[PDB]
């Protein structure tokens, strides 16, 4: 039993990330192969950062000007390219710790891992959401970018975010692997804005199952809903609508409980309305959307790598 | 910026994960050098869990009787001894990818990483702390017992924790990796109660430190207090005293932030006082103790390994 806030192991990540330096400019870089996948904007000054041409900034640099680390050893640059808002170096040394791996594009609602780094070292752990609006809670500093975040299924690393840059109120924004951004954000030191968050209806009903599996049932109530009646009234309060798809997802869930979705949207319909009247659900006070119904399955029966 | 509960990178131990066997009982084992380390309940049967004699059941154990697999590859046991709840399995492998590595027993108040194992296998990582009633708030079900907890300073893993017991309302016991419980708790199948917890104070005045980092300032007062009112006042809500010990070790963050701890101790009077009056710190509705004054400074500094 326990329900915690749960980090894919980092090993097989660990063993690919390196430093890269351009010039003056220093971040971190994902080896897998004989390619360095890094963020564009490594071949910038910090002038250049409030409005780069990289295409411009990309022609008068040549291999040798990209320094990259492999602890103390430095890997040769054989040649460069840019695609979207990553650099990709081909170096003459294929990295021997490569994992499966696949570089895939998750959406919103959706987590990953993310291994923070810093000159090409691993510094900790953690989980994030893909939020609605394309930005992720994260804890980041100055020389992070070029950390990823990634989920592992049995032996195979799905990359899935490379971090850019850090927007208002401390939330993240990044690329896919294939160097496209999630959202409206481009790789630009210059004000920009999130816009407005929603709450990811799916994951908080995954969350009150968990709840339920570690023995936390005070809001479960003797009510179903409708899918219709339960999205009208949960929007006023700023949640995503309720699909279908979303449904399925919970079956796994639903049918290890024994406790319907619209069972246990009834009950969410009435924390929405009434509150906790001062109660926790597994020790918390609000209502968690950050664990996916994968996610709750996973910890509560034990899925390893 | 961003304040996130995180992890140590789990790979230095990944590679230390086995599984033991030994009859119809298989959970993890941790193979340093040449000396797998696990639960000394391998030896048991579920019966005898009941009411075990270990002395008794090893006795009755030769070398062959332990199954010991890293992945697919077996490891020939040769040797093998009892120390307190933990045994010790000699065999002809030196593990190749053994980190330099201690033994510590952590203080109560202070976090760990735990790497969750199942079959020998990784499947997550998280972060706990070491309460003050010598449990920890984990994620383990059944085939977990052997998983470890751990810091990383540098390149050398502290390993502080293994996994043993779930005792009521899903918190976990186990032992250092000299085999001694943390706690007044045994090795046997018989009911046992944790008794009374208490709140990290020293750690609670740290996450407030890192709320202030990262702009979250409102429940700043004009005041100071003295210490000794200040435990006076917190007694009450069922705060550990704050000890010199625990003022000096918040020295970094008061100098880094400029708030002396005694003005940070008269804030969080008024929060024990008054309530958060709808409001939340780092996005927690309730004050937090997991996160030590040196996991503060890790996140908001970005020390790597
Ligand atoms: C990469 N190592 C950093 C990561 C940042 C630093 C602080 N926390 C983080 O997550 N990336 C950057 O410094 C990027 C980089 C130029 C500016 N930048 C930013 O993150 C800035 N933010 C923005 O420009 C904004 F608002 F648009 F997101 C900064 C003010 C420094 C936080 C480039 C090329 C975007
Ligand atoms: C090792 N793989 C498990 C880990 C447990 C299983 C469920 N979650 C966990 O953390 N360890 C055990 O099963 C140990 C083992 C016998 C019984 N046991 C317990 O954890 C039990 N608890 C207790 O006996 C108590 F209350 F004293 F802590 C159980 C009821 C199965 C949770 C031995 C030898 C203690």
């Amino acid at each position: 039993s326990g329900f915690r806030k749960m980090a894919f192991p980092s090993g097989k990540v660990e063993g690919c990330m390196v430093q890269v330096t351009c010039g003056t400019t220093t971040l971190n870089g994902l080896w897998l192969d004989d390619v360095v996948y890094c963020p564009r904007h490594v071949i910038c000054t910090s002038e250049d950062m409030l409005n780069p041409n990289y295409e411009d900034l990309l022609i008068r640099k040549s291999n040798h000007n990209f320094l990259v680390q492999a602890g103390n050893v430095q890997l040769r640059v054989i040649g460069h390219s840019m695609q979207n808002c990553v650099l990709k170096l081909k170096v003459d040394t294929a990295n021997p710790k490569t994992p499966k791996y696949k570089f895939v594009r998750i959406q919103p609602g959706q987590t990953f891992s993310v291994l923070a780094c810093y000159n090409g070292s691993p510094s900790g752990v953690y989980q994030c959401a893909m939020r609605p609006n394309f930005t992720i809670k994260g804890s980041f500093l100055n020389g992070s970018c070029g950390s990823v975040g990634f989920n592992i299924d049995y032996d195979c690393v799905s990359f899935c975010y490379m971090h850019h840059m850090e927007l208002p109120t401390g939330v993240h924004a990044g690329t896919d692997l294939e160097g496209n951004f999630y959202g409206p954000f481009v790789d630009r030191k210059t004000a920009q804005a999130a816009g407005t968050d929603t709450t990811i209806t799916v994951n908080v009903l995954a969350w009150l199952y968990a709840a339920v599996i570690n023995g936390d049932r005070w809001f479960l109530n003797r009510f179903t809903t409708t899918l219709n009646d339960f999205n009208l009234v949960a929007m006023k309060y700023n949640y995503e609508p309720l699909t279908q798809d979303h449904v399925d997802i919970l079956g796994p869930l639903s049918a290890q409980t024994g406790i319907a979705v619209l069972d246990m949207c009834a009950s969410l319909k009435e924390l929405l309305q009434n509150g906790m009247n001062g109660r926790t659900i597994l020790g918390s006070a609000l209502l968690e959307d950050e664990f996916t119904p994968f996610d709750v399955v996973r910890q509560c029966s034990g899925v390893t790598f």
